[PDB]
């Protein structure tokens, strides 16, 4: 188990989905829910990471994440 900027692994992997590459879909309420307790600027540390080639992670789908979840803040990068 860890903690990466605020989400756990189960958490990343609800989010997943949402930032896929190929064939994302709309983001889910626990995905939404997690994402109330992420530390956005530690996520964006991220954007050049060879783990969103691995996991198939869109970054501009990333970026988008929080405004498609209804959050005020949104991600810097
Ligand atoms: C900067 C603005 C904010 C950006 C927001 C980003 C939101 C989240 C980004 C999600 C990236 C997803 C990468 C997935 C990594 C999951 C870890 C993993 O490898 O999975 C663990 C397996 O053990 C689970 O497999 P299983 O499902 O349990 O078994 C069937
Ligand atoms: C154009 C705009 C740009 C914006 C960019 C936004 C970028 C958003 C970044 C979020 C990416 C985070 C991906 C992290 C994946 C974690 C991988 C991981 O946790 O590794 C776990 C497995 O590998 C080990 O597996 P295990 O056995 O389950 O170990 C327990
Ligand atoms: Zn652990
Ligand atoms: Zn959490
Ligand atoms: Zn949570």
């Amino acid at each position: 188990a860890i903690d990466l900027c605020g989400m756990s692994q189960d958490e990343l992997n609800e989010c997943k989905p949402a930032v896929s590459k190929e064939n994302p879909t709309s983001p889910s309420q626990p995905c939404c829910t997690a994402l109330q307790h992420a530390d956005f600027a530690c996520l964006c540390g991220y954007k050049n990471s060879p783990w969103l080639g691995s996991f198939g992670v869109d970054p501009e789908l990333a970026s988008a994440l929080p405004k498609q979840c209804g959050l005020a803040n949104a991600p810097t990068c």
